[PDB]
RNA sequence: GUCCC
RNA sequence: GUCCC
């Protein structure tokens, strides 16, 4: 098809609407610039390579670029490979830039620099400097940044990447950048608020520095500011992990009552980690608009049981007060103050880490009346006891979160209060909630469950118990009241399937995870019923992945709703023990099922009758990672709805002779990480059903014309290659010329499809290989 | 030092005391028998091959074997690898034995062998032909074995190798073998007792077959059998995991009350799954010396509580009624018959599967007067309630086990009392402290000192696999004063406090992997320096724990011999910029192991040697992802004599190892990327015992790398799958490998040369390089 | 590759 | 290969 072989290292895609060119090559262990990058090219990204220095040859002809992203080719010594060290900083060049009069964006972070680079052209709206020694900001190196918008100059003095001495900012350095929007100086042992900054400001970011006192006017012109970020300046440390100094004598971050008297446009306002005692209300005497206000990991307890400054903030959407307990103090109760009935408008409240014994109905009632109050998060507080009934007067709510507790009878991440800075960028790039009401009792103490836990609570469409001691042999009494529930993430618990009748009770219940209830099944001599899904009329969708699950006492699951299934991480090599025909009809009565996954059963072989004893509807089979060293392909025969076969990580060292001949139905086939050296003579022939094949990961040493005939080749979305044995021999002739001419996708051209020899060519991409000494 | 290469592709062994020669060929994916077996070759075994004959020429040359192993040649279809699947049986041609005439002992087993050999010589005491398609036995077929003592005939007709009929014996088929002492006719489907057995019988196998009624005099003459297993004839088949077939009208096996009566010298009896309703005490009348009896996998529930046949058992060491619960009844208590106290010379009762509510004090005072008893097996019974103080009665013994129950306010195989076979052939712990009460797998939540009242006599407690989610603070094990061994895996330790465990002032072990629950939730505080309490412990397990947070900065003991800290995340702990956790453990002053494998150490921050304790000797970094290793830091780990860094990503070896370490003895660098090795890598590293290389991208080793002055000290060496080059520059190598003394396994199997093309896929030991040398 | 898996 | 790990 194509005249002019892609030989350049890096993805390239038109954006024809709007007039972009964009040229990808990050993470192409490249070590210089590759030649023959497109004129026409706006956007050249070359971010995670070796790329030692820029020139004025750098972009010579690349006369259109608006954006060029060359971040991470020296990463500080502490935030990169150990492996891979850079030598030496990034050296740039004079003229490098001044030449390219469209350049709108320039990320140079992570390359060891020492100075702000000069000779950029004024077009430039966003520069980027994070991770580099620059710790020293002067007026003069600034001059050059007249028409800048955005300006990104954190993380070159932090404990990851020491200048090892105070930040400096000469006076009014800022003031002349008429244009400036946003400017993030966090991460940088910065000792004081620069000043006088231009009050075309929208976002301040200051956060993670030495700032011990905010003078009263350091903020006095910014009236366009929406976003103040002044965290982790006087540090809450207890279980930092990360090396955390506090200001002396316990003493808080200082802001006078006024500081923020000019702050008309505020909406976000972050105070994280500034060992707060008090929220003063005079603080938001002028500002309206707040919408976020973060004050996690302070010391503000007692403020909480005042906290009159909630009457200033009728417009707040959302309000985070976790991680404010005092040490060696565990509450009996939380006191919540009454002036959090003045939030109106409070959509999510976050409280982890207050650490209290007992949680009671009234309680929360300064908040019953919040009518937009969508999320409560009470989590992380060790409490012991809670009627969960209360949660009646809070139907309106679409999570209820009391995750990591103590208690028995819209995500976050899994370091969040705790992380140094959660919005940190990396060299690459720059669930039930949705079913309904939520209650998330995930990781608690509860060891038994009865109908009256969950009275009044009928309302609730996703429960999650996963990660407690449930240890029951659930018979249907149990969940009684959940009439709506569509969801229960019965996960790391310790079923007990003695009785079929388990969870019938839920009869909405569309999705049941019982993953990871290993326990009773590893402990021969107990009765365990799988055909508990008979009694479940709606269930969609059903995960018991990781149950070690080596015995039933039941011969046969059922369902006529089931479509899914999860079966990942048992032990069907011991129900179907060669000779052992009692369990090979398990799924057969799942009669609506399609999709189906049993990897990780140590099925080193399938004994005969499993494909036969597949339900009729079965679309998506996942055998991935059972160690199977051999596949009789014929029996897919049997699956006459099959789309996706998954046999990746496996032994197979053989494809079927002809693949139309298995399945007709057989759209996607995945044989990634497996020991195949060849393939058969005509492999794909007629097998028009086929859209997508991974053959990556294999030893594959030639690829002849019959196997792969074009009128397959060309229906493929995909067709995967990389990292094969490739001989490039003249014997590989039509195969390096069909790759190198071919419009079908395969991933890796560039980084991974490469010869093996003969010696030769050893190492060399085949896209780039020349075979005329072949043809004479 | 060798003059003539080893080339024969089995392991050779002298004992010159009892005069024997032995080749070991098992596992070399050999399909012909190798030339070259030593004449003088007495044991010879050539178990998992795929030689798919025997003939005269087999064993021609090698007239004094006494035992040939020729197991699991071709294994039945269903018992054997599906990869490599036997193509046809094993053919026997006439002749091939009878030139033996020392031959003792011959295995045969797993060849699919269709009958019995013939032409076996005279000498043969010993012949084993399981796992063949051998279902019809003959008298004519058996003349041959005149001198035969030990004959296994059994696993020929089963669901895991069909016949497809009933297995058949003639008419005193046996009983013409005068010296038979051990006959096993196990998962055959037989359906009788063959008749008449030699008297001198000692040992009868007859289980799982189809066997319903025994005769009254099926054993009549049998005056010196002592073992006899009846088992899985009418099995009971609730939960069983193989295909069963109970006997019709869930009948048990039939014994009449005389059929033991000739058995005066019977020591083992077994009757488990027998769907046994009674034990006639008339069964033992003539048996005074019995000594281990299986009950187990009946439906003796009711005779639990009778038993009267226990008063004929003074002798009887072992008894095993385990599972024997009636289906679908959930009994309220045990009730032990006052019989069981007359069993003056019990050590182990089993009684799992009894499956009762609440255990009492009393139920088990028929017991008290044992004086004998070791072990008391009280596992897989779903109690839910008992007051542990009762066994303040039971200080003699060495094991209460109460193991897999609904508790809360020798060792046994996973599968054992519901296996098939446990005895079946393959084709190839805390006891040990004292009184150990076994506590795994409850549903103990939360504990207190009065739980342990009036047992503190223990010296292992084993809580793991329970729901202990408890800030532990020091006061809840203060009874257990003698306690040397807690295993507390498996549950969910919170260490809040830093007083955790302290009470067990005798603990030399502690185990607390896996409970990584807590450790998993950021902003929870944990103190790891609990250690400085355990004035005796030696041994401190905390795999799996998935630590990533610790409020103290520092492990301290004074006593700490080993720390387990595997599947952890000590690379979190040890970011780079962050010093504050690189002395961890290193007040830890006497630890001399450690394990930090399987902690994401990608690479080791500086100040991690340096921190280490200064006694450590053996060092685990396996399974880390450890992409870079600065060598010379070992400089610091001044007694290490053991560094595992297997499974990692290493590109190098050091410059010179004697110049990182003098003290390393054992160094295992398997499974890593290692494409060379330095110049002078081993130069002058006289400490050197142990090297193992194996499963590494090595093309090339010259005589530098490896001096012979370091060599000839290696007890081992391994090199094996690695990418060796066999051109003219590897003559040394090649040469070395081929004359030295020095162990290197798998010379035969997997030193293989990658190329130059015409050498591929050959081995070393056999590679000729003369067109080097001309 | 006789039991485990 | 800046937050993670
Ligand atoms: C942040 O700046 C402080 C001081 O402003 C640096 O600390 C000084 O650094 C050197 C080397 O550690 C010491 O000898 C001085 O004693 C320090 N002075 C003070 C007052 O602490 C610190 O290193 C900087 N932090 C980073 C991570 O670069
Ligand atoms: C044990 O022997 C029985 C006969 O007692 C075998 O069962 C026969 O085999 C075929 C095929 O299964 C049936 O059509 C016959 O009717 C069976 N006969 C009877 C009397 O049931 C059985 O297959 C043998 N067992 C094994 C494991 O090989
Ligand atoms: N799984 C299980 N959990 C229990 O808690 C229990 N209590 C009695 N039993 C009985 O134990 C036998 C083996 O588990 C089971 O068979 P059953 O007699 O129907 O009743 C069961 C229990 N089984
Ligand atoms: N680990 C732990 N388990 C608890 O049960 C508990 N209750 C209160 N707390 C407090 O929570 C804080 C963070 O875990 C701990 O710090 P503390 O204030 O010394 O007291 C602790 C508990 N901590
Ligand atoms: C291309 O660059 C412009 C300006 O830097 C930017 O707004 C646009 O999103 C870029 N797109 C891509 C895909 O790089
Ligand atoms: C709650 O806290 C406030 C402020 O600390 C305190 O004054 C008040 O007495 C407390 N009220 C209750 C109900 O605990
Ligand atoms: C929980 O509170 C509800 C009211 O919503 C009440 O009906 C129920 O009895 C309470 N349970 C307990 C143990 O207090
Ligand atoms: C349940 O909570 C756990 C642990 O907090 C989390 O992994 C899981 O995603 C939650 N389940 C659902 C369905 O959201
Ligand atoms: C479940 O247990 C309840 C009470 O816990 C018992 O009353 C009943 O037998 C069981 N119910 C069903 C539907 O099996
Ligand atoms: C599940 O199987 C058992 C037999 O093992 C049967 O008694 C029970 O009622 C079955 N349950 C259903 C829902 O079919
Ligand atoms: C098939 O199922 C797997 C999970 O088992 C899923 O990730 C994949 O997207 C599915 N694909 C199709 C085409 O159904
Ligand atoms: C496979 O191929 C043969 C010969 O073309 C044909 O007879 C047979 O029906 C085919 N089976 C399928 C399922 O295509
Ligand atoms: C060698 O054969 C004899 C006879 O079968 C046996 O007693 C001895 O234990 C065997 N030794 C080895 C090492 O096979
Ligand atoms: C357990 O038994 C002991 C005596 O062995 C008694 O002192 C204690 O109170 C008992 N505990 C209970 C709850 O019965
Ligand atoms: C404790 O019991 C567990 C769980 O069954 C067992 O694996 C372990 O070996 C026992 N602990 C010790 C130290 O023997
Ligand atoms: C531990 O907690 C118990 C109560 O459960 C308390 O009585 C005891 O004094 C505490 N011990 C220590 C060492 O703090
Ligand atoms: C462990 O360290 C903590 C402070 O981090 C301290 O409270 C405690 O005294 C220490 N405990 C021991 C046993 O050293």
């Amino acid at each position: 098809a194509r005249w002019f072989p892609k030989t350049l290292p890096c993805d390239v895609t038109l954006d024809v609407s709007k007039n972009h060119v964009i040229v990808d090559c990050t993470d192409k262990h490249l070590t210089e610039i590759p030649g023959g990058i497109p004129t026409n090219t706006t956007n050249l990204t070359l971010t995670i390579n070796h790329i030692p220095d820029i020139s004025p040859a750098s972009f010579h002809r690349l006369v259109h670029l608006v954006e060029i992203d060359f971040r991470c080719n020296c990463v500080p010594i502490r935030l990169g490979s150990k492996s891979n060290m850079c030598p030496r900083r990034l050296q740039i060049k004079p003229r490098s830039f001044s030449g390219l009069t469209y350049l709108k964006s320039l990320y140079l972070d992570g390359n060891q620099l020492l100075e702000i680079p000069q000779g950029l052209p004024p077009s430039l709206q966003l520069l980027s400097l994070e991770a580099n020694n620059i710790f020293s900001i002067r007026k003069e190196q600034l001059t050059e940044l007249a028409n800048i918008e955005i300006l990104y100059l954190g993380q070159n003095c932090y404990y990851r990447n020491p200048c090892y001495v105070s930040y400096s900012i000469e006076k009014d350095a800022f003031l002349n950048l008429t244009k400036l929007k946003v400017l993030s100086l966090k991460d940088n042992n910065v000792t004081t608020v620069p000043t006088v900054l231009p009050s075309t400001l929208t976002e301040l970011y200051l956060y993670n520095n030495m700032i011990a006192e905010i003078q009263e006017d350091d903020f006095n012109n910014l009236n366009q500011l929406q976003i103040l970020d002044l965290s982790g300046n006087c540090p809450r440390c207890y279980n930092a992990p990360f090396p955390c100094t506090p200001c002396k004598n316990n003493s808080p971050l200082q802001i006078p009552v006024n500081a923020f008297d000019a702050l008309t446009e505020l909406k976000v306002l972050r105070l994280h980690s500034n060992s707060l005692q008090h929220v003063p209300p005079r603080w938001f005497k002028n500002i309206n608009n707040l919408q976020e206000l973060d004050l996690s990991q302070n010391f503000l307890a007692k403020e909480i049981g005042d906290a009159k400054f909630l009457h200033f903030l009728p417009n707040l959407i959302q309000l985070d007060l976790s991680f404010n307990f005092e040490l060696q103090v565990y509450r009996a109760s939380m006191n919540l103050s009454q002036a959090f009935s003045s939030l109106k408008s409070l959509k999510i409240l976050r409280i982890r880490g207050y650490v209290f014994k007992e949680l009671k109905s009234f309680q929360l009632s300064p908040l019953h009346n919040l009518q937009n109050l969508e999320v409560l998060d009470l989590g992380t507080n060790f409490i012991k006891i809670a009627n969960l009934s209360m949660f009646k007067q809070f139907k309106r709510l679409k999570v209820i979160d009391l995750s990591v507790n103590k208690i028995s009878p819209q995500v976050l991440e899994q370091l969040y209060y705790f992380r140094y800075d959660k919005y940190a960028r990396s060299c690459r790039f720059k669930s039930c909630y949705k079913y309904g009401q939520t209650l998330d009792l995930s990781k608690n103490s509860i060891f038994f469950i009865k109908s009256s836990d969950f009275q009044h609570l009928s309302f609730l469409k996703c429960l999650n118990l996963s990660g407690n001691l449930i240890s029951q042999t659930l018979n249907g009494s149990e969940f009684q009241p959940l009439a709506e529930l569509r969801y229960l993430d019965f996960s790391n618990n310790r079923l007990d399937l003695l009785h079929s009748t388990a969870f019938e009770e839920l009869r909405k219940l569309e999705v049941l995870d019982i993953s990871s209830n290993s326990h009773y099944f590893q402990s021969e001599g107990i009765t365990h019923m799988l055909n508990f899904t008979k009694n479940l009329k709606v269930l969609q969708k059903l995960m018991m992945n990781d149950n070690d699950i080596s015995s039933s006492t039941s011969r046969t699951m059922e369902s006529e709703s089931l479509r899914t299934l999860e079966f990942r991480g048992n032990h069907l090599d011991v129900l179907w023990r060669d000779g052992d025909n009692r369990y090979l009809q398990l799924f057969k009565n799942l009669l609506k099922l399609e999709e189906l996954d049993i990897s990780k059963n140590s099925l080193s072989f399938l004994p005969s009758g499993v494909f036969d004893g597949m339900p009729p509807n079965l679309k998506n089979l996942s055998l991935a990672k059972n160690g199977l060293k051999s596949f009789i392909w014929e029996k897919l025969r049997y699956l006459k709805n099959l789309e996706t076969l998954d046999l990746s990580h496996n032994q197979l060292t053989t494809v079927p002779e002809r693949l139309s001949n298995c399945s007709r139905s057989l759209k996607n086939l995945i044989l990634k990480n497996n020991q195949i050296r060849s393939l058969t003579k005509y492999f794909l022939q007629d097998a028009f059903q086929l859209r997508y094949l991974d053959l990556s990961s294999n030893k594959i040493q030639m690829i002849q014309k019959t196997s792969f005939p074009e009128n397959v080749l060309n229906n493929l979305k995909m067709l995967l290659l990389h990292h094969n044995r490739f001989l490039c021999t003249c014997d590989a002739v039509w195969f390096v010329w069909w790759v190198q001419h071919t419009e079908v996708t395969i991933p890796y051209l560039a980084t991974d499809v490469t010869c093996v020899g003969p010696g030769a060519h050893k190492g060399q991409s085949v896209i780039s290989l020349d075979l005329y000494t072949c043809e004479l």
